[PDB]
């Protein structure tokens, strides 16, 4: 499965409640949920870069599949997790070990759609991106 490419947000479902489970204050939840970030992904063997781009903040992930790393979520919920992103078939599975239970996410492709399900303490956000070519 190859996530490389540029992706534009199409839907973002239940993001504010996901952020509330992360204890993001209400004012910042509304700022964040107005945003419609793009994703720019380069998959280079097991080395993956996922850039989440917005006018408010760019959040960059840069990691090796299968290897645990210290993920610095400053500027988001201001926590740090020990994170591992691994192949589960044609799905990319992320586990973020930390203060919060059941924190992680799942990423996969359907057609020209990138699907992202983000989870924490049973709360679930679903996002869908379309593959785009204007860069
Ligand atoms: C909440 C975890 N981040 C990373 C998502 N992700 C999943 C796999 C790789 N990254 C999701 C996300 N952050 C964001 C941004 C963001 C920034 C300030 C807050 C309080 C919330 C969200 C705005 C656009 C980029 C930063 N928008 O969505």
């Amino acid at each position: 499965v190859d996530f490389t490419g540029y992706w534009k947000m199409l839907v973002n479902e239940n993001f504010e409640e996901y952020l509330r489970a992360l204890d993001v204050n209400v004012a910042l939840r509304k700022i964040a949920n107005l945003l419609k970030p793009d994703k720019e992904i380069v998959q280079d063997g097991d080395h993956m870069i996922i850039r989440t781009l917005s006018t408010f903040r760019n959040y960059i992930m840069d990691f090796q599949v299968g290897k645990e790393f210290e993920e610095d979520l400053t500027g988001i919920d201001d926590r740090k997790c020990m994170t591992t992103v691994s192949w589960d078939g044609d799905k990319l599975q992320c586990v973020q070990k930390g203060e919060k239970e059941g924190r992680g996410w799942t990423q996969w492709i359907e057609g020209d759609e990138l699907h992202l399900e983000m989870r924490v303490e049973g709360v679930v956000c679903k996002q869908v991106f379309k593959k785009v070519q204007h860069h």
